[PDB]
């Protein structure tokens, strides 16, 4: 074609709730491109509604904003950059963003997946019976673990027995919360426990630990 857009490669693009995000359109086009007469057009829609809305327009001569904030700048476009900036993202703004640019009589567009994570926040309830409580965190799929490393066998064992974890439950933002339970008693001194949490929007585990 003698149009084309060019999305993030592979389809998704993943950011962490409330950062400023900038989603990439890169326009290709054969012949000399008069930008103060090329339309681009960004839409949204979530992954499960069907429902699509403008996000942004963008004509030469003027441009509008349906999402406050939202902007593709004239200055980016120079390059061929239609790329689209959403400051302060929000987890119900995560789903499907199409770029349409238009240069009469042409067309061209392209889509890319928004996945908006939240990291979980965790913290132990020792005061038998010990707990972590994990919070805020989205998507909703967690592993919660528990292990523990005593002075006889210094390296970490991943504790199956005795743990109950309960319901992942919802947050009123649209984040969860989900609490594990570690029953003890019968220990030897000096053990160190932890509570260990895994989630996509982690590089690394988050640990918690705690002696007796
Ligand atoms: C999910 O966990 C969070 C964190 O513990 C809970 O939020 C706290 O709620 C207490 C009780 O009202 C407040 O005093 C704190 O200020 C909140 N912590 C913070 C800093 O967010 C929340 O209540 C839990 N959600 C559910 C569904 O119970
Ligand atoms: C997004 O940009 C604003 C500038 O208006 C800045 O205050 C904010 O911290 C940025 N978000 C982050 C966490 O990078
Ligand atoms: C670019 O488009 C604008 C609006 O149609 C027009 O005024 C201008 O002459 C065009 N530039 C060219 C093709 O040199
Ligand atoms: C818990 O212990 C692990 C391994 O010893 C350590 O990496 C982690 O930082 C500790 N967590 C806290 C909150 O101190």
């Amino acid at each position: 074609a003698d149009l084309k857009v060019e999305m993030m490669a592979g389809g998704t693009q993943i950011t962490p709730l409330n950062d400023n995000v900038t989603i990439f359109c890169n326009i290709f086009y054969s012949q000399p491109l008069n930008i103060t007469s090329m339309g681009i057009t960004w839409f949204w829609k979530s992954l499960t509604f069907d429902k699509e809305v403008k996000v942004f327009e963008f004509f030469g001569d003027h441009q509008e904003a349906f999402r406050p904030g939202a902007i593709v700048s004239p200055w980016r476009l120079k390059s061929g950059d239609a790329s689209l900036r959403l400051p302060g993202i929000q987890l119900e703004e995560a789903g499907e963003y199409r770029c349409e640019v238009v240069v009469t009589p042409l067309k061209a567009q392209g889509t890319v997946q928004l996945e908006v994570v939240a990291s979980p926040a965790s913290r132990l309830l020792l005061d038998d019976k010990y707990m972590c409580e994990s919070s805020g965190f989205y998507p909703e799929a967690i592993n919660i673990t528990w292990e523990k490393q005593t002075q006889k066998f210094p390296h970490p064992i991943e504790i199956s027995e005795d743990v109950i974890t309960g319901p992942t439950i919802k947050n009123m933002d649209g984040t969860f919360n989900v609490t594990s339970c570690l029953k003890l008693n019968q220990e030897d001194p000096g053990t160190v426990y932890q509570c260990v949490v895994r989630h996509a929007s982690l590089h690394t585990p988050l640990r918690s630990n705690f002696t007796l």
